[PDB]
């Protein structure tokens, strides 16, 4: 009966109503949730680590047991470093599902204490992909339904400096 600490890694580029759902749900059933933003040097994302954490903090800060960190390197090492109970992932589409197994099973080989636990989001957040949001945003489309308001504005400010 130690305290429990789940890591919720992602690139959050940007965070979406779906992510927010998942974190909220997780905060209700574990002691600490750590939103962990993957820096991803060699991944090349649309928003900076700083924009990404900011927008996250903006949508989930009102939860007292959620923290925000950037990390790179090996999730398994992050896991160890954070003395985590488990890693949180969401399940919705179907190709996600067999990679998620690879991930879980590979990481368990690297660290037998590793553990993945999966939530499902509200049915209304199941279609939403971060990728699909970027494409719609990128074409002056209305992503208000799919992402928090800070993110909407962030998209607009990205247009304002050319996009
Ligand atoms: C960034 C990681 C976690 C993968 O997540 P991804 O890049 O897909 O970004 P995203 O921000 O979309 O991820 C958030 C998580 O929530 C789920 N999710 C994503 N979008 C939604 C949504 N709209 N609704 C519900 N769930 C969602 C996903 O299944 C994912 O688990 C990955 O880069 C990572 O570091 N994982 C470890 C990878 C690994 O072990 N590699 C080998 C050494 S690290
Ligand atoms: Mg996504």
């Amino acid at each position: 009966m130690s305290k429990t600490r789940v890591i919720y890694p992602g690139t959050f580029d940007p965070i979406t109503n779906g992510h927010v759902d998942l974190v909220t749900r997780a905060s209700r059933m574990f002691d600490e949730v750590v939103v962990a933003i993957a820096i991803g040097h060699h991944k090349n994302p649309l928003f900076s680590l700083e924009e990404r954490v900011a927008l996250a903090q903006s949508s989930l800060g009102h939860l007292s047991n959620v923290e925000f960190v950037g990390f790179d390197g090996l999730l398994v090492n992050f896991f160890k470093e954070q003395k985590a109970t488990a890693v949180l992932r969401g399940l919705r589409a179907v190709s996600d599902f067999e990679y998620e197994f690879q991930l879980a099973n590979m990481n368990r080989q690297l660290d037998p204490h590793f553990e993945a636990v999966f939530l499902t989001p509200s049915e209304q957040y199941s279609f939403i992909s971060s990728t699909l949001i970027r494409e719609i945003a990128r074409l002056k489309g209305d992503v208000t339904k799919f992402v928090p308001q800070a993110v909407v504005e962030a998209f607009e400010r990205k247009h304002q400096q050319g996009w």
